[PDB]
Formats: C-alpha cells, sequence, structure tokens
DNA sequence: AAAAAAAAAAAAAAAAAAAAATTTTTTTTTTTTTTTTTTTTTTT
C-alpha cells in the first residue's frame, strides 16, 4: 500500500485483476467503428512505474 | 394684320420589368441492446 502511494507512478492490484480493471492489457476490435479499443491493465496503466 | 404651321412641354395609359422570399419533414448514421450460436473452460 505505501509503496504504491510513494512511487511517482504506481498501481497496487490483486493477482485476480481489479474491480472493473484487468491486470494485463487487452485490445479488442469494435465492430461498429472498427477501432481496436485498448483496455489498459495495471501493467500498462503503470508503465514506467 | 390674321391665319396657320411648328415647336416644346406636359400628361395618360399600356406593356414590360422589378422585387420579395424559411420551414417542415425524411433519411442516413451511429450506437446500444438482445438473442442465439459457437466457443471455451471446469467438473466428474
Amino acid at each position: 500500500k505505501f509503496v504504491e502511494k510513494c512511487s511517482p507512478i504506481g498501481v497496487y492490484t490483486s493477482g485476480k485483476g481489479s474491480s472493473a480493471a484487468g491486470l494485463t492489457a487487452s485490445v479488442m476490435r469494435d465492430p461498429s467503428s472498427r477501432n481496436f479499443i485498448m483496455e489498459g491493465g495495471a501493467m500498462v496503466l503503470a508503465d514506467g512505474g
């Protein structure tokens, strides 16, 4: 808990993802607009962290 | 000297020209939602 607070950028999660947030990133096509939406997990949401 | 022809000016009428002018509805598109199939994942 403290180390997450004290890093410049840091994210403290569980192995089992998080509440409405994964752990690894995922990317998925959107059939309507065809854009590959990129759900950001802890690993990428704290890149450089 | 009187008559008359011509001139300019003024007016009426018919043909052409001038001018004025937003609102309502429909359809594509995007975006989600729902059903049902397919796929994948957990159990004995």
